[PDB]
């Protein structure tokens, strides 16, 4: 079978065009231009590259952005101080702290310091609790991106079988939460039958579940975790992995094998990555309009 | 095969004996006896019967209890007023509001009014968020009960297949959250591979998942949902359903059929019900000692 290769870049262009229109109508009428603040700690090159993609996307949709660079040596107290100032500044609509942080800093304490109304990553414990109760909330950008790839392509979820490989609190768990929950709730879900797997799932048991799946979502960070023999013909396969191997970028899916069996497949790069960035822009216009 | 019929009543007696010892050592030394307050609204007979089981269990383990009876006609404002007084009373260690409430009352607002330190049901949004991040929290009594049945019987979960029938925010979702999460986190999980199913799961797809399961947990409220042909030989089957049929009580599992195929089975009544009550007593001694 010849899989349709879904272009995340094209879909993200569509979403960015919608955000720009909303922003330019808001500013034309004399309202404040929206503003996003990013705190970046240390010198990790991939972190610097992701934050650049985020601030360029803001530029192109009419959102002002600032990147605050701090050394890896900063204390927890200093970083909390800086977050309190941004929380109290009425020009600042969204605030996020790029992860990961240095070992001496408690990431959970930092995520809980960001005001929940400006928490455009959806990482504050109140935003996590609201999301797990299917209430209105700021949704994490990568999992919302995965959701939009599925919905805008027209792939059905109600009554369908979904397997998620990965249980991380920022990616795998929220994807599983969105896809299994009730379509009639405040924040609608996808009404799918969902399996979550992880590092202690034996490979034989992962395979027995993925062969039943209409949609397989891999967010494990393991090259070639998903291969053609594990997929039922015509399934949708979404690759959320980003793996640097020796010096190259690859996903969790053996693309070249699975493209011969799936009905739909996302590439790495150029799939979920651009969709993460686009959904962040949507969260920022939502924070700026104060409707949540 | 002859299934071992697990006695929830015997297991709950063991847990209540442990709680009584802890309470009587605490009071012998001159500390305040623990105290649990229950608010019961309206005249639902099953609600009145569950609350009686709760206050009798408190009596037998040395915990003082009060049941506050209010008419179904009470306003949201009056009920919030009463919760504020109990929250501010230092004699009161645990506070819970029996559900369901009348249609004119917003249950979510009421659950979020209970102080999170006295929230022995685990229903406040902060307790829900902490639980979904695998942090120390007050766990909901029915899902903790299900967990204790599995652990005290000696049934393994790490790398095993689990199916949960039901996605309710007070029962099915928390059971799924506890069983799939990491054993090394602050609040350890069970490291199982978990499928969640619900009202839009077709019966044919429920069956294709349950035949792979080492543990099947039914929390749907549908008589005879689980039948012998859906179970692999030697599996553990936990019945969390409580269904009044015409005038009789039954679970979600066809007990008489599944007892011939499973390795372990819980009865209704006398299974998960007594374990819900016992784990509530454990949450109350935890709230009274102020260690969380
Ligand atoms: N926009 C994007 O595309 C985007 C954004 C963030 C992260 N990611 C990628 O997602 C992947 C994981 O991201 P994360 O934030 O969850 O990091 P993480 O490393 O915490 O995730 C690892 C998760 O995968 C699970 N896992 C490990 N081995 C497994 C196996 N053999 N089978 C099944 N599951 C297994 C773990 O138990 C854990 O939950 C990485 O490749 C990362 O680069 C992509
Ligand atoms: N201690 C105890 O034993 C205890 C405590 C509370 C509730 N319960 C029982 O648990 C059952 C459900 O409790 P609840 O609080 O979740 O109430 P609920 O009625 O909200 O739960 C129904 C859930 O089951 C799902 N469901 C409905 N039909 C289904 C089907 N055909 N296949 C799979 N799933 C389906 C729904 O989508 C929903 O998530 C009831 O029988 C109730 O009496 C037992
Ligand atoms: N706070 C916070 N920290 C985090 N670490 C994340 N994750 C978080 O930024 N991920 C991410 C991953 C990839 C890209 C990206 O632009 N990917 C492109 C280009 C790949 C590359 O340059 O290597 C692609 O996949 O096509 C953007 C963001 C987040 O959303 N919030
Ligand atoms: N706030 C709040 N509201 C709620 N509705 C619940 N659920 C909530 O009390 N369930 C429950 C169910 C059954 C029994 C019980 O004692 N069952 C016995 C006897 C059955 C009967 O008398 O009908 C058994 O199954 O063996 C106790 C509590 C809760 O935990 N907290």
């Amino acid at each position: 079978m010849e899989a349709v290769v879904i272009s995340g870049r094209k879909l993200a262009q569509q979403i960015k065009q919608e955000v720009r229109q909303e922003v330019e109508e808001w500013v034309a009428s004399g309202n404040k231009r929206p503003h996003l603040s990013v705190i970046l700690v240390g010198e990790n090159p991939a972190s610097h590259s992701y934050v650049l993609n985020k601030t360029r996307a803001a530029a192109v949709v009419g959102i002002n952005s600032e990147t605050i660079m701090k050394p890896a040596s900063i204390s927890e107290e200093e970083l909390l101080n800086l977050i309190n100032k941004l929380n109290n500044d009425d020009n600042v609509d969204g605030l996020l702290v790029q992860l990961p942080l240095p070992e001496h800093i408690d990431e959970r304490r930092i995520c809980n310091a960001v005001s929940p109304d400006k928490d455009v990553d959806g990482f504050h414990v109140i935003n996590v609790g609201r999301m797990c109760l299917d209430q209105y909330s700021m949704l994490p950008a990568t999992p919302w991106g995965v959701w939009e790839i599925i919905k805008r392509t027209g792939i059905p979820t109600l009554g369908k079988n979904v397997v998620v490989a990965g249980r991380s609190k920022n990616v795998g768990m929220p994807i599983a939460m969105l896809l299994h929950t009730d379509g009639a709730h405040e924040r609608p879900g996808g009404d799918a039958t969902v399996t979550i797997s992880h590092r202690y799932t034996p490979k034989e048991q992962l395979k027995k579940h993925t062969i039943l799946a209409d949609i397989v979502i891999s967010a494990a960070g393991i090259p070639n975790l998903i291969t053609a023999d594990m997929i039922k013909e015509g399934a949708a396969v979404i690759d959320v992995g980003i793996n640097r191997v020796h010096p190259k970028l690859v996903g969790d899916v053996d693309f070249e094998g699975v493209r011969q069996k799936a009905g739909y497949i996302t590439p790495v790069p150029g799939g979920v990555g651009p969709m993460t960035v686009a959904m962040l822009m949507k969260n920022t216009i939502i924070a700026a309009k104060k409707v949540l």
